[PDB]
C-alpha cells in the first residue's frame, strides 16, 4: 500500500532528448524519427522577444544556422520548418532509439509526467496537471525549454507538452507537439495573464477514494448531497463544476470502496466548509488535485 505522486519511467523520454543551438541561443530537442522538434524562439535573441516577426526572422536563417547535437555526435540539418510554434528540424538519420508514439492535444485536469532537461541532458522526472486555465506549476530554470511532457501507454509514449515560457507570476506555458499553446498565451515576452486557478473537483474526489483506499476515511462524514447543491458548494470555493461525465469515472472507484461517489460529495463540502483542522490525509494538509481517477486506479 501507500500513496505517492510517482511519474512514468522516463528512458524511452530520454533516448530521444538533443540539444538544439542556433545563434547564441540553446534549448532541448525532442529527437523522433528524422525530426527534431523544439521551440521556435530558439532563433531569437533576448531583445528579439520583446516583439519577434517569426517569419521575418526564420528568413534569415538557414539549415546550417542549427545545430543539433545528441549525445557527443552532430545531426545534420537538411529542412527546417515552422508548425505553429514548433520548428521541425529535418536530419539526415533517424532516431535509432525512437519508440512507438503519438502527440496527442490533453484536456484540463489530466495529467501527465515532464523530463526536465538542460542542454539536451535529463536532469529530473515528475509529475504534474494541466491546470483549468492552461498553465502548469513546473519545475524549469533557463535552458529548461523544449522539456516535454508524456503519458506512457504499455509500450506508446504520447507526447503531450512541450515547455515554452514562464509567465511573470512564476507558472509556466507552453504547446503541443504541434505548436498549438495550450491556452491563451502567445511566445512573446510582454506582461500575459491567467486567469483564475479552480480546482480540478474530480482529481480530488478520485484522491479522497485513494485515501479510503489507504485506510484514511476520517474525513467520511454521515451525509449526502446532490449535484446541484454540491455545484453550489463548488463554484463558491473556485472549485470545478461537477458533471454526470464526472460520476461516470468515478464508477469503478464508487464499486470498489462501497462508497457512493454523492455521498462522497457530501464529505468533500463538508471539508470545503470546515478546512482540516488540522489533520491530514494521506500525509497532506490540503486536498490533491494531481491524481485522476485513471491514475488512482493505476497505482491501485
Amino acid at each position: 500500500s501507500g500513496f505517492r505522486k510517482m511519474a512514468f519511467p522516463s528512458g524511452k523520454v530520454e533516448g530521444c532528448m538533443v540539444q538544439v543551438t542556433c545563434g547564441t541561443t540553446t534549448l532541448n530537442g525532442l529527437w523522433l524519427d528524422d525530426v527534431v522538434y523544439c521551440p521556435r524562439h530558439v532563433i531569437c535573441t533576448s531583445e528579439d522577444m520583446l516583439n519577434p516577426n517569426y517569419e521575418d526572422l526564420l528568413i534569415r536563417k538557414s539549415n546550417h544556422n542549427f545545430l543539433v547535437q545528441a549525445g557527443n555526435v552532430q545531426l545534420r540539418v537538411i529542412g527546417h520548418s515552422m508548425q505553429n510554434c514548433v520548428l521541425k528540424l529535418k536530419v539526415d538519420t533517424a532516431n535509432p532509439k525512437t519508440p512507438k508514439y503519438k502527440f496527442v492535444r490533453i484536456q484540463p485536469g489530466q495529467t501527465f509526467s515532464v523530463l526536465a532537461c538542460y542542454n539536451g541532458s535529463p536532469s529530473g522526472v515528475y509529475q504534474c496537471a494541466m491546470r483549468p486555465n492552461f498553465t502548469i506549476k513546473g519545475s524549469f530554470l533557463n535552458g529548461s525549454c523544449g522539456s516535454v511532457g508524456f503519458n506512457i501507454d504499455y509500450d506508446c509514449v504520447s507526447f503531450c507538452y512541450m515547455h515554452h515560457m514562464e509567465l511573470p507570476t512564476g507558472v509556466h506555458a507552453g504547446t503541443d507537439l504541434e505548436g498549438n499553446f495550450y491556452g491563451p498565451f502567445v511566445d512573446r515576452q510582454t506582461a500575459q495573464a491567467a486567469g483564475t486557478d479552480t480546482t480540478i473537483t474530480v482529481n480530488v474526489l478520485a484522491w479522497l477514494y485513494a485515501a479510503v483506499i489507504n485506510g484514511d476515511r476520517w474525513f467520511l462524514n454521515r451525509f449526502t448531497t446532490t449535484l446541484n447543491d454540491f455545484n453550489l458548494v463548488a463554484m463558491k470555493y473556485n472549485y470545478e463544476p461537477l458533471t454526470q461525465d464526472h460520476v461516470d469515472i468515478l464508477g469503478p472507484l464508487s464499486a470498489q470502496t462501497g462508497i457512493a461517489v454523492l455521498d462522497m460529495c457530501a464529505s468533500l463540502k463538508e471539508l470545503l466548509q470546515n478546512g482540516m483542522n488540522g489533520r491530514t490525509i494521506l500525509g497532506s494538509a490540503l486536498l490533491e488535485d494531481e491524481f485522476t481517477p485513471f491514475d488512482v486506479v493505476r497505482q491501485c
